[PDB]
Order: structure tokens, then C-alpha cells, then sequence
């Protein structure tokens, strides 16, 4: 076992779907995959295995922040066997490059977080994903008929910014949007020899303030929800 | 409404508990409270509100680490009006002055997080509780025949961690254990004018090498909880 | 002996009231202990032992700055076995909840020196007193009726700030005042396993540039004394 | 004309191949184009422009280490309208996943620089290059037969290393060689809009020791240059 | 007057000797100078005015750590206009070019401080002495048949040092010893447009483990105090 | 041999003039030298050895940049046992202490780089030129009747800066200039005990945007390359 995660060794495939709400991760066995167990829940955050066309599938929580993500990632790789890690969620956009609904796959993440500092002799670590998989969600995605967005995300550790001033700035080299795990799903990986990717969502735009309805919200995720079993299938 | 707590404003009692497992909290109020609500429930993180010796109460779950901590820490104050937090989570002892189960006020809280940098001009931030909380924690322990073990934690962004080395520093200069939350309520709360103190009961140990199982990390901590609930009382 | 001191190993009791300024520290010698004898005056910086009703106290300057206080507090800890150690000194007010004439003991002590992550691992130190000791300064300021102001200070290496800009941020995160020695006592005792604490005459108000009478000086400045010595005895 | 480079406005063409050395790209200007004109030659710095199969394509030489590539780079974007940069380097390996003369392509470029930090808030930049010219370099390679490995490489202000002690650590985290420009070719492309991306060829191994000639470094790549070249038309 | 000097202003000549021990600035003033007369004794921080072959030379105490010089050298160029510092103090030898008793010439001070990152842009100052005071200094040494020592020294905010291990590494550099205050006197010179250089001798010896009395740092260096005053003259 | 020089060693004689550019290096061999050679030519860097006044002496571009700076000096001295390396190049003046057509004797050199942090245990290295090179200029220009300018310089990773609202703080600080390779060429020289000294000629004023013609930069270059080897001799 580990302290966060009461599954038996075995009980996860080694392709698994993340998320950082565990009602998502229920969401998507639910709806989406076949024979679903819940394998794992403590602290309430859920993991399952199911079958997506035939295909083991597992799903698993990871909360807000790179260090509850770090955690979770750790315990699926070097406990339970996980493989390959792909993390779906939304993102806020702050670049004219991207608009509501649009799937951006983030092919670095920058961070204002210290781990990375911490992680790599006190440089500057670029954070990466795993470039076959990044392959694999652009030709799936071509397949289905998607447009991928793909640039870089911003990982931070505020949710409630003090630097919005810098947005902008983040826009112009090239970041997407902003959200709370990449980079720490990517280092991580990174450590342990893990192929990890992340795609996000964009249901709302930091800077021109739209926002999707919630129906819509529901219908943007769910694109990214078969993009995501598509590539792992 | 805020996008991690679907309360209404008004449903939480000015005093709050908090720990970072929903399921701790979930077992506070059925064990200890009368006539517990829960209050809120988005990403499976759930709160309460109910009676103590006939005093209201409230209960929240800010999940692992200081982003995830500092998301629900800043809407209970600057949405539901919360006043005084008391974080009861649990921590690695680090110090041979502490043993298993034994509970941990935090007078600082020292970090490896960029948070404070980022918050405080790049400078060192050093994140304290609230004196009169802490007085209220010492007495209530006095009164109840509690041995508080009372010294500085350090938050940190890892919980499996690349500075194993390090762990006899930081008990040097009296870090009794780690544990990745504190410094960061105790920023928010200080960025806030709000009343906060940590405390903590020893779940591993660096030294003996003991640690609890996920469902001990629930259930093996009532006298954390009475000093809690008789404080806020 | 030491480069810094001449005393006698012996020459110090375990208990030591220390100033910045050693002509204040002769003051107190002369003014308020009984058979006070001075023990050092390398550098002019002049250190006594006396009784205070009975009670046996030594008085040590320590000059101005982190560094400087680290030189004296080092030696006294580890060369002449002083056990606590409390500073008293004046301070610049920079928050609008303390006024000319009041008393902070600084519960925490944040700083612009590198000298705590020189110290702590290139990570933030939570820079903090002995609670013990807070607490007899509190129990004693209630019963001498002094109305006790307690929060963070910040210890800075600039009397003459080049970040004057940054004085109602640090008021915000609960900096009452600024002085220039808390951040290194504090640092120092922890490392050293002695007990510390720092309270501070608010005698200028950084921000709405009010400042205290020469008499009102001598004044507040006795009040704090008359409760260092008692909390000592 | 810029103070680096004396070519006329137009004189390049949208898509240019960029080495350290000058030489390298005067050899496949006459080994590999048709019709090639030396365009500039300020500090002995050549560039040219040519075709290849009937498609114009540019030369460009950028000198060692982030800062020299950084001039050239900008100037050739702002000034000369370039599009598309390809960076065709030596790479120093440090990981045994390669071998000398090995094509590395680069999918980000971690660094020792401040240059990003001071670009970018201070906080981490995860340098990466253009995903498309990746997927170009990617399906070409895969085109020609050519094994093209694919990963992180670490950008370094120092040729002659003070920390060899963490190799082994970039290797971990999958950096599979060192080399001085990518992370600024990156950064500034980032910067200014413009589609970059850098594959170099293993000229020093850290484990076996090898090491080429002077000669060797121009000469030996033909496999990389001819890559380049077909990627690109 | 100023918070730390009760000199009247014009009191100081415009040529000023400093040593951070004020029991040294008096022996100096009762032993070389002419009509010595003490103008300034704020916390028994001595300072002197006199003569040398009838040139009008003053005096005067710095305290320990760059933080306290930082405060004496402000206020002699901005209050009492004083136009040269020459520092003559004492320092810890760490390379074997030099041995116990020395005089060395600071023609750098590299630091652990952060005083100058926070003075400049969280660069690297490369704090260092007017020229040509150094070039006085080396020419007075010359005609008097001194050997004077030439290098960088390192000012550090400890005496008591954590990274015994480094002082090699410093030595390699041509660090020839160590003090506490060059780096600040340089810094804050270089602010406000003086003349400044430091001279110290060896007091103590990492590698011979020498070290001289207290009553010796004040009366051995007579060769210094010399070397000073005839170049002032 | 080397990467990056061809010459044999011997090639090389002990005292060596250097500049960026490899093209300025070849017009001084053939205008200013008798039997000058070209010993060396990798990179299209190109080196010479020759006679000045009977006196052996070598040249050698360095390219631009503190790493591609570091790289050639430490090859001269390491591998082709060169014992004293004087620079002379052009800079921008950012001081009112400084016009057109001025030398700048730089007697330390400020920093963006990470690399003297990275060498210099993430201190601040103080990087200075050797003593005796700097007398030597000192009186070789009063010699030729030279008014040279003396102070610090600011070594830049950056030619188009992102920091000019800070020139003006530069200058406060007595830097005079900004170059891009000083601040290397210091601190390499002090890890391998080796002379070295940078001259820089003022051919663009950064703050006034006044500016030399083509031929009195001519002029006043060739003014400090008699000054350099005239020192040499
Ligand atoms: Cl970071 C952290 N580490 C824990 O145990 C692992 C550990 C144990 C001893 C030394 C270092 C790390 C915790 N147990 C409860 N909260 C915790 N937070
Ligand atoms: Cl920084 C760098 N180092 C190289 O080789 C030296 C080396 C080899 C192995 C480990 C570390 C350093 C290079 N060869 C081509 N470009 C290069 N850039
Ligand atoms: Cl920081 C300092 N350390 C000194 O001696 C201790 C020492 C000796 C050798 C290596 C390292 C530290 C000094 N003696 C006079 N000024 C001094 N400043
Ligand atoms: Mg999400
Ligand atoms: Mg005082
Ligand atoms: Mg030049």
C-alpha cells in the first residue's frame, strides 16, 4: 500500500487517465468505460479500472497543485506500475492564440513553483512531456476531426494570481493558459522514466473574461474525455 | 459560490477546523458533532457545520499541499467569512524530541515552496500562527493533560524527498516534523487578517521508521480532535 | 575567551538581557541590578553581571545588524553557556495596529539578509522565538499591565531602506515594525538550542512619521526593561 | 543592415539552417547547395543563401553559447524576416541511451543560464521548440531511415563543467546531452513568434570518452545536414 | 546630527580612517595624531579629529558586519561630507600567499550578503575600491618598504562560518582572507559617489590556526596604521 | 588540441591581446605585428602570433558572450599555457564620467549571468582584473598620454537589453560601459591563476545615442591597440 493510495499492486492498468477532481474520474467510469471498478479511495480521491473498447483502462484522481499531483503521480509509478499518464482538466487561456472550447496539448509547462529548482541542481528544468504521446493525441486528434492547440502552459501555485499584470507576458512566449499540476506531472515523469501528457480545456479566458455555459463546459470535456481514451485504445 | 466550495454564505461557523483529508473531517463530524451538515462537496472535498457542547463549529478539507491548502483557505475567509482556522493534520516526525502520535503545535512553519517569495517581495517571509490561538492551544492542552510538543514544522512541496540529508538539519533548528501545509495557511492567513495555528499529529517517523495505515491516519488522532473541539469551545 | 569578549568562562549567568546599543546596556546596569559588575569591553561593547531582587542577570551589547548580533549571541551560547537570551531594543512602526510608546514581542521575524538561507538549506527559515519564554513575557506584561502588542517584525540589513515602497505590504502580512537584529538571535538560538526572545519600544512610526518625546524615550524604553527583568526573575 | 550581420534585406530567405560554426555552414553551402551566395561576413560569421532540390533555404553560422545565439537569432527575426530556424549543432552526451554521431532532437532545453529567469518574471521558462518542425524532423527522419533520438537537452554556459558530479542526474531526467545555444534559440524564438527547433550530433560522449577533431565536427554530420535539408523542402 | 553620530557637521575632515573597532580609533588618535579631539560617541562608537605632519585626519568606528558599516559610511559622505574612507581592519587569512599579520589590499569584496542584489537589479555588483586609492596605497607601501598583499577578499555576514568547505574554492579565486565589512564599505561608496578602499591584516589563520588577542587586534598593526596615515598625508 | 583551436602547442606565446572579433584580431596582425603568423582558425576563430618592438606576442578572438569567452581563455590558459590576456574591445557608454572616443580601464565587472553564482558557491564573486596588468596600463597611458577612464563595467548575456530603465542605476554604481565578456574573462583568469585586464573603447554613448563615425572608430580603436601592446612591450 502506500499512505494516499488503498489499492492492491496490480489493481491499476499501466495507461491511466488523471484528473485533478475525483468526481470527474467517477464521471468518466461511469459514462465511458465498461465493467468500472473503484479501486482506491482515500482522502475521497477516487481511482477506477474499466474497459474503454476492449481496452484496460485506469483513472485517478490527483487534486489542485503540483505537489498533490507530485504525490499521486510518484505513488502510480513506482508502487503500482503506471506507464503512462495522461492528464486531462481545464485550463484558464490567456493567449489570443486559443478561445473557449478549444483542447490545448501542452508541450512544456513553465511554473512559478520551486520544485523544479529543488528537483535539478537549482536550474532551470524544462519541463516536458513525453514526446510519442504527444504524437499519438496529435494524430488521434486529427483522426477524430479535432483542432489541437498546442503550445506551452503555465503551471502555477496560485489560483488567485498576484502577478496578472504578467499574463500578457506569458502570452507572448508562447503559454496557452494556466493551470496548477503540467509541470509537476512532467518532472515527475521526467524522475522516473514515465511517459506523461497533459491536455487541457479552456472553459474560460482569463484575459477577454468569456466563459462557457455549463452545458457547454460538459461538452467541451467530453471531446477531450474520447480524445483522451481514443489514444490510450 | 466559489469554484472549490458550493456552501451558501452563511453556512459556515465563524471557527473552522480544517484538515487536508475530507474523510478526517467526515469522521469529526459523525463522532463529535451534533447535528452535522455537510455544507459543501465539490471535487469530493467535504465540509461541515454542526455543535460542539452546544458551540457551532465548522469543519473543511483543504487537501494536500500549499496550493491546494491556500485555494480553501482564502475562499473560507474572503467569501464565508471565517475568522479563526485550526488546521489538525498529520506529519513526519523528523526530531527525536517527538514520537509516534504524539501532537505538534507549529509556531512557524518554514518552506521550500516559492509561495512567500512570490508573496513577499522575494524576501523571507517567516509564516507564524496566531499568538492568541496558540496561547488557547496551550492552555486547552494544560487543562486536558495533553503533552503538547510545541517547535517549527517544515512545509514542504515533496513528500517523498530528494533532501533525506537534510532532515538532521532541519531537526537541529527545531523542525520536530514535516508535514506541506502550514507555511502556507499561515501566509494566507496572514495576507488576510485572519486568526491560524497548525497542529499536527505524528503519522510516520524518520527515525523509528513507523508509520500508520490510511485508515489510522482517520481514526488513530481523537485527542488532536478534543484539544481542537475544547479550544474552539 | 573569544576575539569579541574578555570575560571570565563563568563570568556570565545562564540569563541575559542584551541591547544593540552597549551605553543602553550600562544604563541598565547602573539604573535597576544591585552590585553590577562589567565583565567585557572588547570593541567598546560593554556586557555586566548583577542581581535583579536577588536574582542573578547578566546585560550584553550586541551592536547593530544580523551579523553583528550573530558574532555575540554565538559566543555567549557557546562559549559562556548562556541559556536565554532576550533582546530589547526600539523599533520603526509600520502598521496602523501599534502606536508611539507600545511594546511588540515578535512572534516571528522575517528579513531581506541571505543569512537564513546561507544557514537553511537555500529554503526559508520561519525565523522564531521559544514559546516558553513568549509566553512568561506575555503571563508578565499582564501582570505589570502592559499592554502587549505581539505580530512579526521584520529584521532588515538597511537602516536606510531602499524599498520604503514595500513598508504596507510588509504591514499587511503582520509586520508590525522594523528593526535590524530579531531574524539573527532567533536563527542563532535555534541553531544552538538556547531560548530567545525579541520585544521592541515602538519610539518611531515609520509611516505616519510620529516619533516620541527624548523624555518619552527614556521613558517607554524603562517600561520595557522593568518587564524584561521581571519576566527573568 | 544590424551591427552583426551585413546581408541586404531579403537576402534571406523565410527558412534558414543555423550552426556555431561558420565553417560548417560554408561546407554544406558548397557541398550541398545549388548556387550559393554568401550573404554576410561580419566577424568572420558566414551565412549564405541557396537552393536545395529547387527550394531556396538559408545558412546561418550563430557562434557558442546562449548569448552569441541570442544576437543572431533576434536580428535574423527582426530584422531579416526569417521564419523558420533549424539549429544543426554538436552535442556533448551524457546519457547511455546514445552514442557518438547520434541525431539528437531536442524537446525542450533545460539550462544553467539566467537569461530566462530574467526574461520571464524570474520563474521557470520550459524552453521548447515549434511543434510542427518537431513532427517535420520527426516524420523526415522516419522518411530517410535515420534513427533520430528524441529528448531534453541541457544548455550550459560552461563548456569546461564545475558540477560533472550531475550528469548523471540530467541523465535521469532524461537529458540525453549537453550543448550552449538551444535554450536560447528556444527562449528568443518563444519571444519574437518565430518556429524554431535544434537537433545536433553526438561530438563527445562523457561515458565512452570519445571525442572528435576540429575536422571531424564539420565534416562528419552529413546524416544531420542532409535531414535538415529534406526537412525544409 | 544623525541617529548614530553627535558630531557636528564639519567636525569630520574630508580623509577619514575607519576601523569597525572603535578601542582602535582611539589608540590611533592618542597615539599618532596631533591635538586628537573625540567628536562623536553615539553607543560608545568612537570618532576622532587631528593631525598627521600637520594634515587635518579624522577617525572613526564602523561595528562588525556589513549592515553596520553600511550605516557609519551613509552618514559620513551624506551628513558629514566626507570624501575618502580608508578602512584599516583586521580579517581571517584562508590562502597560503599570505600568513598572520599581513597587510592585504582589497581590490575586490566578494560576499554571502544580499545587500548588493537588493541594491542592484538581483545582479552581481562586483563591489570594489577606488583606483586611485589603491594606487596610493600600493605606492605609499612601495616607498615605505611594506610588502603590501594584493586580492580579493570575501565579506561575509559570519565569523563563525558554515562552509568551512568553501574557503579552498574562495582561496583558488584569489580570495586572499576573510572579514565582514569590504563589500559594504565598496557598495555603499560606489552608491554615493566616495572614494573608498579597504586595508586589513591577518588576525587569524585557517591554515596555521594562529590567532591574535583582543588587546593584540588593536596594538599589533602599527605597520598599517602607519601605511594609512602617510597616505593620507 | 582542443574543440576549438588548432594551433600546436608552443604556438602561443605567455602574453596574449584578445577581442571578439576574429576580423579585428587579423587587422591587427597584419597593421601592428612583424612576422605574424596565423597560428590557429576553428570556428573561423582565427589567432596570431607575431613581433611587436622585438617582443613576442599572440592575439585571439574570443567571439561574444561571457561562454564563448570562457570557453577560448580557458583553452589559452589551460592547454596552450598563456599567462597574461589583455582584452581590448568596444562598449557602450552608459555614464556621464564617459564620452565618445574614451578608454576604459574596467577594475571589476558586473554581471547578469548566472555563471560566476554557478562557479562561486551562489555567492557574489567580486570580478576583478590582476593588479600589476592594471598599474601596468595605468602607466603605459600616462606614458602615451592617454586619459584613461577607470571604473567598473556591466557584462550583459543580453546586446538588445530588456533592462534599459536600469542604465541609469548602472551609472550611479560607477559602471561606466556595458560589454558582454568582461565579467568571464575576470573570473576564469582567477580559477586558473592567470593575468587579465579588459579595456573598452567608447564608439556609442547608450544614454546621449551619440555615435562615432566609421573612421574615428578606426581612430580610437587603433589608440587602444598602441596602448595594449605598449604595455605588452
Ligand atoms: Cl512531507 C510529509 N511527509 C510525511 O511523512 C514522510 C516523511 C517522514 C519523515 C521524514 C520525512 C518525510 C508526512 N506524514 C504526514 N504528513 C507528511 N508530510
Ligand atoms: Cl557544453 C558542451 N559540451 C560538449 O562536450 C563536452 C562535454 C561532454 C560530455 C559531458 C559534458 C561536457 C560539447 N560537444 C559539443 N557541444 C558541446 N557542448
Ligand atoms: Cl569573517 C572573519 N573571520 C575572521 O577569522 C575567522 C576565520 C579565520 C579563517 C577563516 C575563516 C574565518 C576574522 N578575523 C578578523 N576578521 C575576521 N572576519
Ligand atoms: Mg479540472
Ligand atoms: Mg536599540
Ligand atoms: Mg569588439
Amino acid at each position: 500500500m502506500t499512505p494516499h493510495i488503498n489499492a492492491k499492486i496490480g489493481d491499476f492498468y499501466p495507461q491511466c487517465l488523471l484528473c485533478g477532481d475525483p468526481l470527474r474520474v467517477s464521471y468518466i467510469a461511469k459514462k465511458f468505460l465498461q465493467d468500472a471498478k473503484e479501486i482506491t479511495n482515500v482522502r475521497n480521491m477516487l481511482g477506477f479500472s474499466g474497459k474503454y473498447k476492449g481496452r484496460g483502462i485506469s483513472l485517478m484522481g490527483h487534486g489542485m497543485g503540483i505537489a498533490s499531483c507530485t504525490i499521486y503521480v510518484t505513488e502510480l509509478i513506482k508502487t503500482y506500475q503506471v506507464k503512462e499518464l495522461l492528464r486531462i482538466g481545464t485550463c484558464g487561456a490567456i493567449s489570443p492564440k486559443v478561445g473557449l472550447k478549444d483542447i490545448i496539448m501542452a508541450t512544456g509547462a513553465s511554473t512559478d513553483s520551486k520544485t523544479n529548482r529543488v528537483r535539478f541542481l537549482n536550474h532551470d528544468l524544462s519541463a516536458t512531456p513525453d514526446f510519442e504521446l504527444s504524437l499519438r493525441a496529435y494524430q488521434t486528434a486529427k483522426r477524430l476531426g479535432i483542432d489541437l492547440k498546442v503550445g506551452n502552459v503555465f503551471s502555477s501555485d496560485f489560483f488567485y494570481s498576484f502577478e496578472t499584470h504578467a499574463f500578457d507576458l506569458m502570452a507572448k512566449y508562447n503559454h496557452l493558459a494556466i493551470e496548477m499540476e503540467a509541470a509537476g506531472l512532467y518532472a515527475t515523469a521526467m524522475e522516473l522514466n514515465a511517459k506523461a501528457l497533459c491536455l487541457c480545456s479552456v472553459s474560460d479566458h482569463l484575459i477577454t473574461k468569456e466563459a462557457l455555459s455549463p452545458k457547454e463546459r460538459v461538452e467541451s470535456f467530453d471531446n477531450m474525455i474520447i480524445l483522451a481514451l481514443e489514444m490510450m485504445s
